[PDB]
């Protein structure tokens, strides 16, 4: 009696994301999600019972392992030219994408954009989703050649751009105190020395390692706005951060942003290789999506439902403040690690997630110690600490940059990352803590 | 005592599939495989116990059901740049591909293209992963504007060539007979009318749907070799066929060709959205490699290596002589129940996988009865069995097609395809040709 | 839509079984079987969404792996005052039994008793279930203080009786060409001379190992009906055999049989630990069932389940009649082996299931030839294969058996077994005889 | 590399587990787990590569969904001779068989039964379990009959003494402020009236439902060693309190407890079917043990294997932990609700687990008030919570309790049950605080 009654329950959970399309406040149970998963995997015309199938792309699984492991998705998402349209022998896969697209622009919003018009999954990473962009843009603007881009040192966004057939602007950043951040008068000085006409768009960074910070969107927004240039922000692991969200809410209010870029696995601890392309303008993020030739994997977009419908925005609220905490916690650890060793936390305020301290108190002249202590936290099972000497020559696609990974030529001193990115555990620091300095003794 | 000798036979499996990257003959049990799954997985940092992580990207998973679906890995294929190099934090997703690319290179061979010299699976469609061999061309070929195409009425190849920013030269095909097939005279004029130079490359296609065939390979690679023009073939689905196989071999041989496309869903069973380029220029095909920006998804690869480790290169050897099988038998119920209806199999004995039916007798102008077949088919749970009426007027990207889906403008008749891919059954063949039949008895 | 009239499709199979309570013919597909148990598990109140919980016995589980790999069923079966009670905190559990029981009662019907009038899944291996028989005799007949049987060498069903708290009267079996078979006279003699009222029950044993033979249940079932004394039936492995099945459904058509007892892994390849329990006499195999104390797990239910509708009664058919083609196949098989070695093939008609060779060519006596050929098989990993010697002495439980795995004090000779059970292939066999083949030669 | 001293992690963890046979201190990685189970099944000879079986027990799986589920181990545990016996085809289930009655045993004496020598795990529930000691009693006592029962009203365990072919002398309880405790002098007259060779044994109980409270096991224990007479604990529950367990360890300090019994599911959150008999002669529960006829189920032996090891001894500890706080919280919760309703707590203190609520101004003698309560309750999805009125008459197998379900033929007044038993969390508290006041509100 209470039996069919107590399918009503899971029903009306399931009834309210679908006509709403919002993450579930508090997370559902995992009964109540794979009967949902189930549900919608048997609207597949590959799991109809007595189907038959004459085609070429019948969705046919060979391993029982593949086709279980993906909840017996086969078909992908999109049509043969855009990706974004209702596939006829995949209807449930079609509302898979639909309704994760949904979340993930509820959260969007949640997370500091409230003003996001249209988003949607790719199952590419960052980088490539990048290129997309620009591969969208060239059709647009005929003439465009370059892409002025303030320079942060990370391989994939920096080759999105030549990928996409276009060259890079590097536009080198002003050291104010500890921090490099955008700058305004180079950038405004490139568009006049090659035009609006000849400029792809304006290719700008908000999270990013210290002692970098994120780019001055308002005032590129302006500029691109002025000149009516097309603005791309590499928001690679920005919508953990209050701060960088509000930025680029900030930057659509008072002036241009056409499209910002967020990495899956960054911004929602899933497998790598799914991203996230969203706007403020409809059309524009819907030509994006048109632009992409053929079916994509539903891997990505499954992961993420998966994971939000588990958290409920509430959940991810979580996540959010207690990243808040562990970046106070870490810096703290940091300062007191720091001062004890001569070294200190660099002061980079406008970047809330990444941290950095001074190492100069390491010889890496004399006896390589500042890379030293590189490779010795790998092997003390130390992960994401990254090092940065002075000095560095790395050629990327044909260009080459002088100081790696400093964003800049001439950093003064050579630090050393850490970064509070979410999911992120109080063990995680004090093991950090405790390992960096077993290291550091061991150096100095 | 029998326990940890049980092991070594396991054990020796595993070795002999590392130390030769070559399929099993016979397909692995599921407990040698999962054992060698978790064996991989546990070499990844983020499964390290004990380990910590101060980074942005440390594979943090927030659903077990998500961590468990992939078999824990979580760090995708590749690094920041560089998509075919070891990633230092992921040492057994970087193994995982390196065998997945060999295993495939192995039955790439198996399948007819014996001289194959380097291959590698990328996690986007086939359309996508031509438009990465596009943006390749692009950095070696600065004067190109340029690519020419044998027509074949399937949007996202087409659209592969939009996307990455260059323009269609669209050849006609030449009707003999029945078949559709390159026009060779038309094409060696277009080279002459823009010039080598101005070519991005040739793009040709081999699997299809009848009554196209596969593009004269062997031809195309002589010009090819000839004005020094790239030469990219699109083989969907071609890996199934030993005629599609052959003919690219054969084109090597005489000729130039510099990368081959395939699907991975068609060739192997296996979710939508991963693909296959390969070629006989090691360097370029590592250059294509390089070309993709940032790390990919490692699902489709543990797709495919599942799939090929349970079959063994026997039971892939088995699917394939089932559909050579299976297509004469489907042929044969054709000619059978075409001769009942007064229409005939139209010859197309160039074309091994894909068939058509004559629809002569089926009045479209007056009561629409080619279209009332159509989705007539789908309502009865037939899939794959692509009907095209006369004079389809569609357009993509810009582009108008007249005769849609029949790759020419004027085709004598309306017709129906059907085809034998791989993993088709004698059920599927038997279930169409009963409902084909019911069908069209209420229709003429 | 086409995908809400899918899972139509899917409810229809599981209303079907439902209301029918019997086997579908052809198996159902994983989706629809993992759909069913989903609907299912929901239905415990452990599984509820609004449930809090303030008992000893509320179904919690600690770890999601277990929870999972039991589909979230988690109360077992029953109420602590009988096992065929439904259970208020799991209507879902309660279901799950009911419809086990009704399919498994189907399929023994298939097999051939088709005049079975109840059953019920125990989760006891078929020992305790025999014992548990036992037990419930004990209250009926409160003089009974022996049990009558007709000796076979298998530990499981002589401690049964021993355990149930009565003394076994061993009944010698009569040398009938090659096979042992019921000695009649001497079982009907204890019954005069011990008197009917203090015989419990006469216990017999179809299934056996060659070359005894299922007892003459038909003169049984008479002797037990005219002396007003239960029977009880081993059938531990008998519903595989429309033989041992026809020869109980005889025995019941003639005279009396009270229960027959078979073993859930031997009969329908599930894992060790459950049994079926069946009678004729409704009330009576109620009464069994009632004699239970407390819950009991409901996990071997659920791999019969799942078993019986993953196979379809066709499924199971199938391997029925592969298991009969199989017993020929090995028979012929050894028939020929035993010539090159001056052995025969035992001529043993009366059973089904079970064969043996002459090992009269080999010294025991003289140097463990027998023995070591036990061994020697063992090494080369052939399971199942029992080699007898002469002379074995074994007590069990303080009664001493000479001969013991021959089921007699002398038998003629040494001997082999070998069996064709459900689900054995032609491999097996071939490389038994082929390993049986190397042994032999290597004793010589 | 880094990956290959990764395995090397979980080998050491593995190592130390079948060493030492004890729980890990923090719980397991699921990887680690899984690596570990995946070694084991390995070791079952159903499991190797090369394997041919021509036997009636062969380990063979219909459905991979079963083999899966179950990690692929299927021979059950032990011989058909003895459960405690190494099965020689199973290797692997053998050796998960001996570390879970290790692990158990070492919990055991971490929950406060230090001097426990021996125990196993067997797949049968608390009542069969029950029975099964006295099944074994019955051959070391011929003349017993009688089995002594200090009164508590839970239908498993009163029937476990009938099945077992013996007669329950039932002892009524002595009212004690508001608790139920044992009759002493009641017991040992009985014992003197029937005389101590007609005694199988004392049959005590610690876990219960308030007012009844543990047995004073201390007195028992002397009395059963005086009189020679075997003592059998009833401990169902009793695990996950320190109280209980207490009361055992000076049971067996002061006098004589032949053994205890409890449940898998009530004490470790696996599901129902399984537990675990334990004592201080190791001699004596060995016999226990191969009294068992036959193989038998090793599921419930998996889970409680799955839980220990990925709670660790911690995890356990804390659930423990959280069970006596949410006991503390739950009765000033219930202090607080009965106050407003001018009811009271009943004083239990000698009840650990178990509380009770008076029920005393609801007029179940003018209209159904308390059994109204209960259903009423039973419809807001509460569960455990138990109404008990006064005069309840049930008969069970024969034997009429008057005020059944109240331990006592005469108990004060009518109540409430409700627990805190391990898992308990505080919004289940809180669910049911609120629900009942609603409840009571409604009813009044
Ligand atoms: C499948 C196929 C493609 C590739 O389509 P995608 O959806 O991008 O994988 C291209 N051309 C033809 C003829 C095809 O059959
Ligand atoms: C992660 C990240 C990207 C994107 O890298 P992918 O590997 O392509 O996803 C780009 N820029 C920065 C700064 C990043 O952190
Ligand atoms: C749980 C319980 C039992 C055992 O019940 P089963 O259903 O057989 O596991 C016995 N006595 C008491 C007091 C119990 O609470
Ligand atoms: C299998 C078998 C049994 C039952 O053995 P269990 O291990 O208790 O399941 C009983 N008698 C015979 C002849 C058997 O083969």
């Amino acid at each position: 009696r209470q039996g069919c009654e107590a399918r009503r329950s899971h029903e009306h959970l399931i009834r309210l994301l679908l006509e709403k399309g919002k993450c579930p406040e508090n997370g559902w149970d995992e009964s109540t999600l794979e009967l949902f998963l189930h549900e919608l995997a048997i609207m597949d015309s590959n799991n109809f019972l007595g189907n038959c199938g004459v085609g070429e792309r019948e969705g046919r699984v060979a391993s029982a392992l593949v086709a279980r492991r993906h909840y017996r998705f086969i078909h992908g998402i999109g049509r043969s030219g855009d990706i974004s349209a209702v596939q006829p022998k995949a209807a449930g896969s079609s509302l898979l994408n639909k309704i994760t697209n949904s979340l993930v622009l509820d959260i969007i919003k949640l997370a500091g954009v409230h003003t996001v018009a249209n988003c949607f999954v790719v199952p590419m990473a960052t980088g490539m989703s990048l290129t997309l962009c620009f591969l969208t843009l060239r059709h647009k603007r005929p003439k465009a050649k370059y892409i002025i881009w303030p320079r942060i040192d990370q391989k994939s966004c920096f080759k999105s751009m030549i990928t996409a057939g276009f060259e890079p602007v590097v536009i080198e950043n002003v050291l104010e105190g500890d921090e490099l951040r955008t700058d305004l008068k180079a950038v405004e000085a490139k568009v006049q020395e090659l035009g609006p006409d000849c400029i792809l768009c304006i290719h700008s960074t908000t999270s990013c390692f210290a002692p970098r910070v994120p780019d001055r969107l308002e005032e590129l927004a302006v500029i691109c706005a002025n000149y009516d240039i097309p603005h791309i922000v590499n928001n690679a692991y920005g919508v953990q951060s209050s701060k960088c969200m509000h930025l680029i809410q900030q930057g659509a209010r008072v002036g241009r942003i056409d499209a910002f870029v967020q990495s899956l696995d960054k911004n929602f601890m899933v497998p790598v290789g799914g991203a996230i392309i969203a706007g403020f303008n409809d059309s524009f993020i819907q030509e994006i999506s048109k632009m992409y030739p053929g079916r994509a994997s539903a891997s990505p977009s499954l992961d993420v439902l998966i994971s939000l419908l588990s958290l409920g925005s509430n959940g991810y609220k979580k996540l959010l403040k207690e990243r808040k905490e562990m970046f106070s916690y870490l810096s703290n650890q940091i300062k007191k690690l720091s001062e004890a060793y001569n070294e200190r936390l660099l002061h980079t305020p406008h970047n809330p997630i990444s941290l950095a301290m001074t190492l100069k108190t390491l010889d890496e002249h004399r006896d390589k110690a500042v890379t030293q202590l590189g490779s010795m936290l790998f092997t003390r099972q130390v992960s994401g600490a990254r090092v940065v000497p002075l000095g560095s020559m790395q050629t990327v696609s044909g260009y080459t940059f002088r100081g790696f990974m400093s964003h800049t030529n001439n950093y003064p001193c050579a630090y050393l990352n850490a970064a509070s990115a979410i999911g992120m555990k109080m063990q995680d620091v004090d093991l950090f803590i405790k390992r960096l300095d077993r290291c550091l003794k061991a150096v100095r």
